[PDB]
């Protein structure tokens, strides 16, 4: 078969099937190819199935540790393979929303490897191993990413991506996590709740290194009272698995340890897939790090060729994918848009308990560049409903330009203070201060008086602490 | 025993014990006169006990009624008489943190129960058994509100209000609550989740009658399905206590019937506290309604005399108490303010689960004032983050004027969506509009994403639903 689209989009992660909605909403007309996964990884194996584990994981955390408190009686007994089962209904039911979405929108899916052959057409090779092509006036590559390994590991029985992981019914005795970014920690809180022995290995001395060191020291002490083990400026060397076990050689301060488990994540990074699909036929560049290069309007060097979300390897995550599919598809409409802007800016989470969040400069980040820096800090322990929800730990950080009140940054950890996160945002984009800011008031009792009480401490003095 | 300050503060709930707090950190010389509760009601009896029991009977629920589907086996209970005592904990330990408050601002505290001699002088009964005469420039009046009963009704010892049923360690087998609001459908659902046999009784033909009825309707369904009885468009004409039973003769048009339990709370609302402490003797006037009468300053007829939180009766929640009482103090130190405005655009929630969360207009009642009303709806069904929780009931309902995509009103309900109100306020607030809240980018997988799609909504399509 042979068909003309409007827009092309390859692959339906959140950045394709919402850059496609997008496009055909637009008046569009709209195709997006795909071989695996419809709502790509973050759907089927990434963030939806391990948000109902961590919840799972959550309150087997809350019984083993707070049963006394809230006056629980009995020996409670937690079953994995039923989170897994839990985890795998609610990433089916997303999945199945994805092809409502598609239908609603009148897009057309086509279930095939895509592979450039010109900067203007596209050769699929379709699952029950026929053919077609696609003529296009625009392409959306949206193709993600791929597990970066250790340099000279690879992958085994014993040696697995977040993929073969996160698909295991059965659980190990032991596990050595190579990587303490976002995902290490969720996997690593997930398991060790669950029984699993657990240790986490990093190179950079900080867990979560991009988050601010108020927040990575915060997020390691509850690891350790968790049982988690973390060693920081540590690196993984080589990985061997010799079926009965996986041995795990490390250096720090030029002493090499080995490190037994019975098995090994490899979670250090992704790499955004960029190979064996015709990029170079289209003409299409690459950046020094093989990503996909793009402008402001996720252009790529070819005017009507757009790369949106992991493969571009700015922000790693579905919500900056799905936004970088929206700003695509309204300029190749010619409608208004808006760029996201830095990236550096844009929001960013851990969901194991305590919860993480952030969003633009750290600190020491503000510091280092020359701003007027003001800091003001909000402990939980000093907010009405973190005591009543039996969480108290952490705390709200932000920072900001001394000048005018400016927000540079948020940092948060605590209970699910993912969610406080869109006033920050809303304020940062839209130039409203610390002093518009303290004058919204905020219900009571909620979490989100703690970011009230530090709106006050930036312009001069918090009042409940 | 003569004493003078710069301003004296009359009670020490939220409202009180911040306007102090801002007073002196404004330079002001004061003092504060409580005789039994530091914090007040919210602190000791009201918002901040209630929440932990709320967490509590949270927990109740999921641990018993969703055992299988987390996969939790084992026979447990909960012992309600800890619940109780960790609200105890939890309120003593905020009732500390008021005193600390109090010693750093370098407040002082009097300890005994205010009357008012004349406009610049007060009468304190000390509970040491003394007393002392204290003088003043200006006097902050916030001595908050009582329950106020149905009318022609007594409290027994089966007649209780929202203070001696917090303060109960042990359960009745049954209970009926008279009122339908924020109070009574809290205490609805802890006891409910706790096994007590619960009916509630409203006048008006909705629960929660002063939300948007969309989501009056919402948690009517969501409390049927845990057992609670609400009997809507019913009058409470009469209550018997019996000694061993109570007898609540109801009237639902056209027909009188008898309900019988064990206890009856009263739970119809509150009228300020303004008598019995010289109001008369300071000249303060008394509204229509009985409120202490205020201009948008707080300030009464009396112009060195304010009056915050419940005892002007302009909206009785703990957050708007704290916010006038800095209004107030700012205004007194002559210093740089913003009227809170409109209270009806002020957040509320209520915090039974799922929560209702709202701030505005209701729908109908922005198209009955003649707006050009758009309304954009989102279920929580087609949100990862509920599923992943566990709770995908409920949705977020925005309304906005046409014109300019200008916010109206937002009413949610769902799992912890009280935390979602900021947002929206701080846009209301500063007139940002629904384009420019669909620019902000919200992180993924949280509740708060179902925001995002409203704003999307407003302006034109939205892309999950
Ligand atoms: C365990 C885990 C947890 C995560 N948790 C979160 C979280 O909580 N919050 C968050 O924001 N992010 C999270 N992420 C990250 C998130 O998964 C990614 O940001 C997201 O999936 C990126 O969307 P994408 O469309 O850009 O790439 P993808 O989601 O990977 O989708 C890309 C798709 O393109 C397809 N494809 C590739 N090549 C071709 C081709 N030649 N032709 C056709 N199709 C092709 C692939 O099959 C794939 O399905 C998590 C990731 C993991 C691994
Ligand atoms: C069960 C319950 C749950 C609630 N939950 C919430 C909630 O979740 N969120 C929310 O926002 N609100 C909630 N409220 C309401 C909240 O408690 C009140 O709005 C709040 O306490 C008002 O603060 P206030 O300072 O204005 O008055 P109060 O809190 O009542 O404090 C007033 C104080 O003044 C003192 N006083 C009175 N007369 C004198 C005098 N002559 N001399 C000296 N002192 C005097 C009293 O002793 C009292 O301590 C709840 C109330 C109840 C009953
Ligand atoms: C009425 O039928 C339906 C079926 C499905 C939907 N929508 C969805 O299922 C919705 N997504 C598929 S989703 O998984 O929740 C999601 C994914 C991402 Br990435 C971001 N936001 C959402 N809401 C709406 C309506
Ligand atoms: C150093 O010791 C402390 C510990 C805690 C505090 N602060 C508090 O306890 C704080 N309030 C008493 S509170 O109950 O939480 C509260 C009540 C109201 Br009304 C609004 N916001 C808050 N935070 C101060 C000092």
């Amino acid at each position: 078969s042979m068909t003309h689209y409007d827009v092309v989009v390859l692959g339906a992660g959140p950045g394709g099937y919402v850059a496609a909605i997008r496009a055909a909403q637009l008046g569009l007309s709209t195709a997006i190819v795909e071989p695996k996964y419809w709502g790509g990884v973050c759907l089927n194996v990434g963030c939806i199935p391990s948000k109902a584990l961590l919840r799972n994981a959550e309150l087997v955390h809350i019984f083993t540790k707070d049963a006394k408190a809230f006056g629980i009686s009995g020996e409670v007994t937690f079953d994995y393979g039923i989170a897994y089962d839990r985890s795998r209904k609610v990433a089916e039911g997303r999945v199945a929303g994805v092809h409502f979405l598609m239908k609603k929108n009148k897009i057309t899916e086509i279930h095939g490897y895509g592979t450039f052959a010109d900067a203007n057409t596209l050769l699929v090779d379709l699952n029950d191993g026929g053919t077609e092509s696609v003529t296009f006036d625009n392409a959306i590559i949206a193709t993600g990413s791929s597990t970066r390994l250790v340099p000279g590991t690879s992958l085994s029985a014993n040696v697995v991506t977040y993929e073969e992981q996160i698909l295991s019914r059965e659980l190990p005795k032991s596990i050595i996590i190579a990587g303490a970014g976002a995902i290490g920690m969720e996997f690593g809180y997930v398991l060790k709740n669950y029984g699993v022995d657990v240790t986490i290995v990093e190179f950079l001395p900080r867990a979560l290194p991009n988050e601010d060191a108020d927040v990575s020291k915060e997020i390691e002490k509850q690891f350790k009272k968790l049982g988690v083990t973390i060693l920081t400026a540590t690196k993984v060397e080589s990985i061997a698995d010799g079926g009965s076990q996986v041995t795990v050689t490390v250096t720090k301060d030029g002493v090499a340890q080995e490190l037994k488990a019975e098995k090994v994540l490899q979670a250090i990074g992704f790499a955004p897939n960029v190979e064996g699909y015709g990029l170079d036929k289209a003409g299409v560049a690459l950046t020094d790090r093989k990503a996909i290069g793009v402008d402001d309007y996720m252009r790529t060097n070819v005017g009507h060729i757009y790369a949106i979300g992991d493969v571009n390897g700015l922000l790693q995550l579905a919500h900056v994918a799905e936004a970088q599919g929206v700003v695509a598809a309204e300029t190749i409409a010619g409608a208004e848009t808006l760029t996201l802007g830095d990236h550096r800016m844009l929001p960013r989470a851990t969901f194991c308990q305590p919860n993480v969040a952030s969003f633009g400069l750290t600190e020491q980040q503000a510091r280092n560049e020359g701003y007027d820096v003001v800091v003001a800090k909000f402990p939980f322990t000093a907010n009405a409903k973190a005591h009543g929800v039996g969480d108290p730990s952490g705390f709200v950080k932000l920072v900001a330009d001394a000048k005018h009140g400016e927000l540079l940054g948020g940092h948060l950890v605590g209970h699910d203070v993912a969610e406080l996160l869109p006033e920050l945002t809303l304020a940062q984009r839209w130039d409203l201060t610390a002093s518009e800011l303290a004058r919204n008031v905020h219900t009571h009792p909620t979490m989100s008086e703690a970011l009230q009480e530090c709106f006050h401490g930036l312009v001069g003095h918090m009042i409940n602490f």
